[PDB]
């Protein structure tokens, strides 16, 4: 996979963003995280993109955007995965697979047994 450069436009909640993608606006759905704690997660994932010097889109090898039109991907904040760190800190838990999108679920699997582990905010 690769990363793609995009500008933050507007944080929605904790796994929906709104980036500007190749000149053009667009809401991206973060692939693989679920959340059921959903206001802790939204200002969660704000403040890693607002903070962020840099973001980037990372599309999976499935489809890449879904029936409402966003855009399926992994996103980046200075190089730290989002889906990742909210998964890591308990505040999102894995989702089925959509549509051949599985690149990184192994690994998100592993941070969500360890936040799980440590009975971090969901797993309380």
């Amino acid at each position: 996979l690769h990363k793609e450069p995009a500008t933050l436009i507007k944080a929605i909640d904790g796994n929906t963003v709104k980036l500007m993608y190749k000149g053009q606006p667009m809401v991206f759905r973060l692939l693989l995280v679920d959340i059921p704690y959903g206001p802790e997660a939204a200002a969660f994932t704000k403040k890693m993109v607002e903070n962020a010097k840099k973001i980037e889109v990372e599309f999976d090898k499935g489809q890449r955007t879904d029936k409402y039109g966003r855009g399926l991907a992994y996103i980046y904040a200075d190089g730290k995965g989002v889906n990742e760190a909210l998964v890591r800190q308990g505040l999102a838990k894995v989702a089925y697979v959509y549509k051949g999108n599985n690149t990184h679920e192994q690994h998100l699997r592993k941070a969500e047994a360890q936040a799980k582990k440590e009975k971090l905010n969901i797993w309380s």
